[PDB]
């Protein structure tokens, strides 16, 4: 037996799988249970810590996927099927994966902890892009992630009952931030330096960690990478949730909470996952059925008014967005839009888009978007408003959201750095009208063009290298810039006089001021006033 | 006669005219100056359509020109030359329907083309008789004959209280149609030609150009237009009947004529002229700039529908059009009732000062409609910087009452069949005494059109008398031909048609000519097509 991957934790002794990365070897744990299956009676409940174990327990293989939709729009095409479950899926999914330098870090190491997107619905720590094998070996950093329970059975609410109260999936991800406090200096980790890092609904769930209090203690920094707590799609009122709930339960042939949740409680995970997308209020995209709901409890506020009112003093965060993030969405449910076609839309198409795009919009505040987002030069150009609807879409889910949480995080004490991700990978398969989709940034961050057999070019795995720095900078310090790297040029902090942030591309560090700030003025500004007064 | 200039002697239909051998810089012209088109609008009269002249006995003297209409004078900056420049220069009197000619000395042999000049001031002021007004050079250069007439001004002019006999608004208008009814029936006889007539005008000048295209009985008595920084269409040309009758009724109290519109227009005509013109200001509705109290009234007569109606609706197939703007159309009515704003200082406002000027600038904005005006003209990255923050006070002015309904009035005639050119003046005057953060203020493209810069004793640059001699020719090449494009100068750069698709339009300064597109797009998007929306429904 090798010393090196015998582990003993709170709960009992762990046999991880020394891994090779292309630097050398890296110690995995992986399929560490840190609760209790959320099976049976336990579906909808908050995580119950999981019970010791006897002997030694095998932590070589990823564990089961939880139970979610998989993607069959494209079958065999990989720009879907990366990022569906690599698993079993299995209600049984609350596991969590640790990679270590090998051998085992000889003074505390800052700790990343991962936590994936997939709008609340989809998602596993167990996919390629997620392999922490190389900010281990690379920068010699404790990386952890860690399953968390989605769609219904993380994110189904009946709000006040103590059956289903809603977010259990962001529980499920603070029981594993518990268990790095509890577990990570058995691995080499400093429990003191706790770096919380997630895209998309991942970035949206670091956000949630940020604005409630039982989770600010079980980390210190944070990044989020194309996604906010604050936004149209984040989070649901207890209202909207209560909705939701009642008519997936009458959707499934169940008709008092205790009663109706017992009923839900019966049904095969199919059968929920069958009608997930049944409940939503309109035709949309970038909207969810189950995602994390204002409680008054693990959101005591909606995150708008606790982002205005917080102190975020001692915080320091890294924040950004990709080139093209609505790209991805408008191949979903925008007619017109297709991977398969240059998707050059007509102006009908695009006034049709922009409702979907924008479901809460009245028919005043979807004219205003149409007049700001066309081209009043070219207005019938279908290249013009083909990229428009992209950024219609990008702005107000991700770009202007991330505009206004740098904005009130930065005024209110926080250490901010803003970030703009604009490099297409060359391997991408997703036609080049989608520039560079949500979350291709992610292989970069982990080091994937560092492995040869993935073949990236060499720009890329220098510029992969370069990102590894700025990220496990960040999480040794609160600075993604290099103290030994003098000449670079500096990464500087976000502030509201300034609005400072840089551009992640081939090219050095270049220094742009205000993220997209004419047309976020719009979105965060004026379009609430037109919905409000209105 | 016997002694007398034998080419200083013209009749017309009214009777014998003596004109003055004037000097211009290249040589001499004639002008007849002060010749009467109407009866005096003065007595019972007033607020009446004009009549016409009847005519005279004897060889009446047209050398000086006549009286200017009653109208209020600008005392705000006493000796200044930026404010009394526009100031009347002949004698305030009722009496005051009379117009100049100038042609080339001697007359022309064959039919020359005629341009007739509608000037500005609001609807409140002007005068045809003011130094920019020459029209001397463009006689002796162009070989044009020029006409420019006096029309009533303020409620002599505009003072309407709709479906009455004795006021029935638009009067100042009837005045500028009795002129050009005047130019078909006598230019002849100074050797115009009535089948080529091109109207030119500025600011409430283009207003009136712009609603003689609009009216059926002027589009008879010219061929071609120029809309200088003024339009039919817009938030200040045009007032509804409701609000015209609201606006007599006041001043009629105001001055003591107690509201039958038969005798409270008696009693209006009783009031002395200074009276009228020192209540004028009390009636506008709200605290504003660029809103003036007696304008065109939307009468179902001269105006059959709104100025927006007629240009939506309206043939323009044969029709030619120039139409441009200055580089800061907005910049002088800031210093007039925007607080923080003055000639004598930088005028560098705080936010505050910004958010009260866009509810003096677009006075008929509601709260939300305001607040959509200041979240488009933020510079987000320098939110509180007081050189943008004047600079856009500027812009949402010149924007909203000039650049913007320009822009409309081109792409409606332009898609309904016009041949529109469109322009941007940007060079200000060396002689200028405004302060330089006004830039090109309305109006100071004026001198240069006439041709003022080629009297040496006016002090201008060399490059300004070569690019006045520039405007003269775009002008009067448009005037003969519906085309400001010199035929014979061909790899001059070229000057081509504003289009809906193209949107094509000219820099007018001292370099040659650049074309650009879109005419202010984006932000006249706001102002065109989602302002009104606002409006519409909250
Ligand atoms: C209420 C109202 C209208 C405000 C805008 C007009 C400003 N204005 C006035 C004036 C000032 C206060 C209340 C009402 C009117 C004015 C008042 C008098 N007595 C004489 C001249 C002027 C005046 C002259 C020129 C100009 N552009 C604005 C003016
Ligand atoms: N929203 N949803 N996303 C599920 C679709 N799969 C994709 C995901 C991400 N990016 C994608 C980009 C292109 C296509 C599918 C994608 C980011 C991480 C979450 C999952
Ligand atoms: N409107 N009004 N303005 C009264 C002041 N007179 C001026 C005029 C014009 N420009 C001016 C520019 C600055 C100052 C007064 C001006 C354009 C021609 C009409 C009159």
């Amino acid at each position: 037996e090798d010393p090196q991957l015998l582990v003993r934790v709170r709960g009992g002794q762990l046999r991880g799988i020394r891994l090779k990365a292309p630097g050398g070897p890296v110690s995995a744990f992986l399929g560490i249970p840190f609760a209790e299956p959320p099976v049976g009676s336990r579906r909808f409940m908050p995580p119950e810590p999981k019970r010791p174990w006897s002997g030694v327990l095998d932590a070589t293989t990823f564990q089961n996927v939880c139970y979610q939709y998989v993607d069959t729009l494209y079958p065999g095409f990989e720009g879907t099927e990366m990022w569906n479950p690599n698993r079993e899926l299995s209600e049984d999914c609350l596991y969590l994966n640790v990679w270590t330098p090998y051998p085992r870090p000889a003074s505390p190491t800052p700790v990343l902890i991962w936590i994936y997107g997939g709008g609340f619905y989809s998602g596993a720590a167990s996919l390629d892009v997620y392999d922490g094998r190389f900010l281990a070996q690379v920068e010699g950093a404790v990386l952890v992630s860690m399953n968390y329970r989605v769609g219904t059975f993380g994110f189904l609410a009946l709000p006040g009952s103590r059956e289903a109260p809603g977010n259990v999936g962001l529980l499920d991800q603070r029981l594993a931030l518990q268990w790095v406090q509890e577990n990570i200096a058995a691995f080499g980790g400093d429990p003191m330096s706790v770096t919380l890092f997630g895209e998309s609904a991942g970035a949206a769930s670091v956000g949630m960690h940020i604005l409630s209090l039982p989770s600010r203690s079980l980390f210190h920094r944070a990044v989020l990478q194309s996604g906010t707590p604050n936004g149209p799609w984040a989070t649901v009122s207890a209202g909207e949730a209560r909705r939701r709930a009642t008519l997936l339960a009458r959707l499934v042939g169940c008709p008092n909470d205790t009663e109706l949740i017992a009923c839900l409680r019966t049904r095969p995970a199919q059968d929920l996952v069958d009608h997930e997308w049944h409940v939503l209020p309109q035709e949309s995209i970038f909207r969810f059925s189950f995602v994390p709901v204002v409680d008054g409890d693990f959101l005591s506020d909606t995150p708008e008014a606790l982002i205005n009112t917080g102190d975020f003093q001692d915080l320091q965060v890294l924040v950004g967005v990709v080139k093209d993030e609505g790209s991805y969405f408008l191949v979903y449910g925008v007619p017109g839009f297709s991977k398969d076609n240059e998707s050059l839309i007509s102006r009908a198409q695009f006034l049709a888009g922009v409702r979907i795009g924008v479901p809460q919009a009245s028919d005043l505040a979807a004219e205003a978007v149409v007049l700001h987002y066309t081209d009043w030069l070219h207005p019938e150009d279908p290249t013009h408003l083909r990229d428009a609807m992209s950024a219609v879409v990008g702005d107000h889910n991700v770009v202007c959201p991330v505009a206004q949480l740098a904005g009130r995080l930065a005024a209110q004490g926080a250490r901010v750095y803003a970030y703009i991700f604009e490099h297409r990978a060359s391997t991408l398969t997703w036609p080049l009208w989608m520039g560079v989709p949500h979350g291709y940034e992610i292989e970069f961050i982990f080091g994937l063009p560092l492995d040869p057999s993935l073949n990236y070019t060499t720009e890329e795995r220098i510029f992969a290298q370069r990102l590894m720095k700025y990220w496990t900078n960040f999480a040794r310090t609160g600075d993604p810039n290099d103290p030994r790297d003098s000449k670079s040029p500096q990464w500087p902090p976000y502030t509201t006089a300034a609005q400072q942030y840089v551009s992640l591309n081939l090219k050095p560090l270049e220094v742009r001021r205000g993220l997209r700030a004419q047309t976020c003025a719009f979105w965060n500004r004026f379009l609430p006033k037109l919905l409000s007064a209105t």
